């Protein structure tokens, strides 16, 4: 027979990508692997999601029913309810590859069991479930990994009723890609909403907010050079995001409130320069002729045209116990005119979204209770192109930390807890904990520490900055380039970044403007003093659980968003959930084995096969293995004392065996190769006839 996995004919790589296939290819998509969910997202209907499956998947075990529930959260979700506490779990693969579809797994597991009765249960958990597709239509855009590419950070939180049914949660998100709006490859697309809104709405609406049809008259969609997509049909896509629009409820009266937002954006984008040579010997100055533009842009926020000019292209300062009187003059080039430009379009879009989420949630979350709360992670997946850049290694950063988590986690947190129950377990061969990785960057003398740096020193552009570089490093393990590693497919001005995966080479265009991200406090505080329900509602009620000190580089401010990522990380019970897409044709039956076995090698899963179990030949679990050879053994019966060292002690000291002759952890059991098999198979014999 040989059902599921773990009774493979001949135990071996090939096989098991193999049984994997044969697997997908028979409606089995959840896999195990010693303890973790390994899942997939059709994208479609399938005959196995009603109210018979989720009410079976409570009250039983692993080795009981089919992959789903995964034991080791009914033991550790079960662990802390010993304690009444709360949890969180982790999802991790591909952008917008269902990570939409793979919390709808948790959430439909979380109902019942939390749960019933109540008419105004059932039915807004609808509204709820079409949360998810909502969302995915407005902040979402294209990428050529994926199509439905969330640009936002997500770390949803599940909260409960005194009934049993959700009462609500919050949503966090950090950094968001904001160098798409001036500057990417050719053939991808800009965010959504740029081109969606104009395929759909009414001329006689486009023309109030002062638009023509046509993209190239302005620089928002100008700055890139491609218009029209021969895949995507804005025209009738747009009839989607509209049913979307007025069915939750957002009425017009909400929708041209944001588009007044954006309505100024479009007259502030606008504004363009014809390099101004002005200054007769210092520095080029930045001169709008056309001033309309910049006209247009202060009639919006309704403030005073050239004092506006006078207050942000230029920076002043005074000071003396008051706060200074703002007029001094201080033009600049073009590159920092166009920096500030737009450091401050990003940000204002950045803090409404996430405040307009919250908005969204006031017909939906609910202020009766307060208590437990599962949390739920979501980011940006790490693309893969055959040409990387800057705004990749902030993604592909992540990963190197998402890496560390699991190893601080399935490695060492959970390593701790074993000895801590004081059950058999030895060192097995622990490759590299790659604190390198993060000592080199954090602590002094770090690339994100040597890099930042450089982002402050103008003066040290891409070419200096690149020597700060390969002096500093190309000497610490884990890092290579052309000069040490002498290879061509490297440039001179590229360098070999090694990852915990493959390789990759990476560019420098643009490398200071788009990273430096200091955010100085005059073009944020223009706005704030602004006379408007809106322009003054994009900055809310100040500090929002990020107070300290205001006055900052954002730089840093960055570098506090991702350690509030880790930190609350660390101490807790986290849970895995890691998926892999089928096909990028969105086919259900086609298996491309390339793709496939790529994402199987470059997330390192196979390893922890012989890593996270230990490594061998024939492998069988503990679990697994009990409820098979019951009968088999002596003082192996519900009688049992609980304690599996001395469980699993007893099961051999009684048929008389060395102790080094096998090997025992905590889950999987460990016998070298196959002959020691017919070897306990006699030794049972010649002991009792």
């Amino acid at each position: 027979g040989v059902p599921d996995f773990v009774l493979l004919n001949q135990i071996t790589e090939n096989a098991f990508i193999e049984n994997l296939t044969m697997r997908h290819k028979s409606d089995n998509i959840y896999t195990y692997i010693g303890d973790v969910v390994i899942s997939t997202n059709p994208f479609k209907n399938l005959n196995i999601y009603k109210e018979s499956d989720i009410k079976a998947y409570n009250g039983r075990y692993k080795y009981e029913m089919p992959p789903h529930m995964y034991a080791l959260a009914n033991d550790a979700y079960r662990s802390m309810r010993q304690s009444q506490e709360n949890q969180c779990v982790i999802i991790s693969g591909e952008s917008g590859a269902g990570k939409t579809e793979a919390s709808k797994k948790i959430m439909q597991f979380l109902t019942f069991v939390s749960s019933n009765q109540s008419p105004n249960g059932e039915r807004i958990s609808k509204m709820l479930l079409d949360s998810n597709p909502l969302l995915e239509a407005f902040g979402n855009a294209k990428t050529l990994r994926n199509d439905n590419s969330s640009r936002f950070g997500k770390y949803m939180e599940m909260q409960f009723n005194a009934v049993g049914s959700p009462i609500g949660g919050k949503i966090t998100n950090y950094l968001l890609e904001k160098s798409r709006v001036v500057g990417r490859t050719q053939g991808e697309r800009s965010f959504h909403i740029f081109y969606q809104m104009l395929k759909g709405l009414s001329q006689s609406k486009l023309d109030e907010l002062g638009l023509t049809p046509n993209a190239p008259a302005y620089e928002y969609l100008k700055k890139s050079g491609c218009f029209d997509v021969s895949t995507i049909d804005d025209s009738g896509e747009f009839k989607i995001i509209v049913k979307a629009m007025e069915t939750l409820g957002l009425k017009e009266s909400d929708q041209n409130s944001i588009w007044r937002i954006l309505a100024a954006i479009l007259h502030i984008g606008n504004i363009t320069f014809a390099e101004a040579a002005e200054q007769r010997t210092g520095t080029t100055t930045v001169k709008v002729s056309d001033t309309k533009s910049l006209a247009a842009a202060a009639s919006c926020l309704k403030t005073d045209q050239q004092s506006l000019s006078i207050a942000l292209c230029y920076r002043s300062i005074s000071t003396g116990v008051g706060k200074r009187c703002e007029v001094i003059s201080v033009p600049m080039d073009c590159n920092q005119a166009a920096y500030s430009r737009d450091a401050l379009a990003k940000a204002l879009y950045e803090r409404l979204f996430n405040w307009l989420v919250s908005k969204i949630n006031t017909i939906i979350n609910c202020t009766t209770e307060k208590g437990p709360v599962i949390g739920i992670l979501d980011i940006y997946g790490f693309e893969v192109f055959q040409n990387n850049s800057f705004e990749q290694l902030n993604i592909n950063f992540c990963n190197e930390k998402l890496q560390q988590l699991f190893i601080e986690l399935t490695l060492k947190s959970e390593q701790e807890e074993y000895v801590r129950e004081g059950i058999e377990w030895k060192n097995i061969e622990y490759f590299n904990n790659k604190p390198i990785c993060e000592l080199i960057e954090k602590k002094p003398i770090g690339l994100i520490s040597l890099l930042d740096e450089a982002c402050l020193i103008a003066k040290s552009t891409d070419q200096t900055f690149l020597d700060s570089i390969c002096k500093q490093f190309e000497k610490n393990p884990h890092l290579q380039s052309y000069v040490v590693s002498k290879d061509r497919s490297i440039g001179d001005t590229c360098f070999r970044l090694k990852h915990y995966a493959g390789d990759v080479t990476y560019d420098v265009r643009g490398f200071l403007d788009k990273n430096k991200d200091t955010l100085f406090g005059d073009l944020i505080s223009s706005m704030q003093s602004s006379s408007d329900p809106l322009v003054q509602g994009l900055f809310p009620p100040t500090r929002p659980e990020d107070s300290k000190k205001r006055p900052e580089t954002a730089g840093s401010q960055f570098r506090n968003a991702m350690n509030a990522l880790i930190t609350t990380l660390l101490a807790c019970s986290p849970h895995y959930v890691r998926c892999i897409k089928s096909n990028d044709n969105k086919q259900a039956g086609v298996i491309d084995e390339d793709r496939v076995r790529h994402q199987v090698r470059y997330l390192g899963l196979l390893e922890n096969v012989r890593v996270r179990r230990a490594g061998f030949a024939g492998r069988i679990e503990y679990t697994r293995f009990y409820n098979r050879y019951k009968m088999l053994c002596k003082k192996t019966w519900p009688s049992f004392n609980g304690t599996a060292k001395q469980a699993t002690e007893l099961i051999l000291q009684q048929h008389n065996i060395d102790k080094e002759e096998i090997r025992m952890g905590k889950t999987k059991v460990f016998i070298r190769n196959p002959t020691t098999l017919f070897y306990f198979e006699e030794k049972r014999e010649l002991e009792m006839p």
